[PDB]
């Protein structure tokens, strides 16, 4: 696990190498009520929901926390209003953020298209998956991550969104992101704003009216197996338990 560095074994989580010697400093990273932090699993695929939320406050190029660049020390010294990424669990993040300060979004994604994007990220698809079912990737359980943000989605500070409703239903979502981060609008620049995000999305879109590549819904079907698929459902099952989250697979 830690053998030859490969992980940095933290508390029971598998985190990778760089996350090593930080965890402190990251838990006592100071918070200011105007950040905004995005929360993904990694490589999870979901970059153009995080470009509608960049859009929506204010009516390569974000920091991630935990990453050996830009580091810590630039983080803290970035003017405000900071736009800040992590891929760590709930748990692991700034003890701030566990007092309900600031506003944390965190961006969930069914798992079988959360496999693929990952897998596609730029090594067999089926031992890729194999790890990801038997909790082996950087950051630890997917079913773990996801399940702890879901249990504290109530709370002032956390807004629990889920990629596929970018597609369903993106007239919502842009409002709540809009009153979740205090971004006040009259009608019109409600309208205006939510037109932004809904072309900036659909530039990306063929005729599925979805993405085409990593961040597409249902792409997981052009890849998995029948057998891997009826693998996966029989491990979804039994590590997801008793939480009530589901998913869109397919739209």
């Amino acid at each position: 696990g830690e053998f030859e560095s490969k992980y940095f074994e933290f508390h029971g989580v598998r985190l990778p190498p760089f996350c090593r010697g930080k965890m402190e400093e990251i838990a006592n990273f100071p918070v200011r009520p105007s950040d905004v932090w995005i929360v993904t699993y990694p490589k999870s695929g979901t970059s153009l929901l995080q470009e509608v939320v960049y859009l929506v406050s204010q009516g390569e190029q974000l920091p991630v926390l935990e990453y050996p660049q830009p580091g810590l020390d630039i983080i803290k010294e970035l003017t405000s209003p900071r736009l800040i990424k992590s891929h760590l669990p709930y748990r692991f993040l700034p003890s701030d953020l566990h007092n309900g300060d600031s506003k944390v979004i965190y961006m969930a994604r069914n798992p079988k298209d959360l496999v693929v994007s990952y897998y596609q990220f730029h090594g067999t698809f089926q031992e890729f998956c194999r790890r990801f079912m038997n909790d082996k990737l950087g950051y630890g359980s997917w079913f773990e991550h996801v399940q702890e943000f879901w249990e504290h989605r109530m709370d002032s500070n956390v807004l629990f969104l889920k990629y596929e409703d970018m597609h369903r239903d993106l007239v919502t979502m842009v409002e709540q992101l809009a009153r979740f981060l205090g971004v006040s609008c009259d009608k019109a620049q409600l309208e205006a704003l939510t037109e932004h995000c809904h072309q900036l999305v659909d530039q990306c879109c063929n005729a599925e009216a979805l993405p085409v590549g990593r961040g597409r819904v249902g792409l997981w079907k052009d890849i998995f197996t029948v057998s891997m698929n009826e693998k996966f459902d029989l491990v979804y099952k039994q590590k997801m338990g008793k939480c009530d989250l589901t998913f869109d697979f397919y739209l």
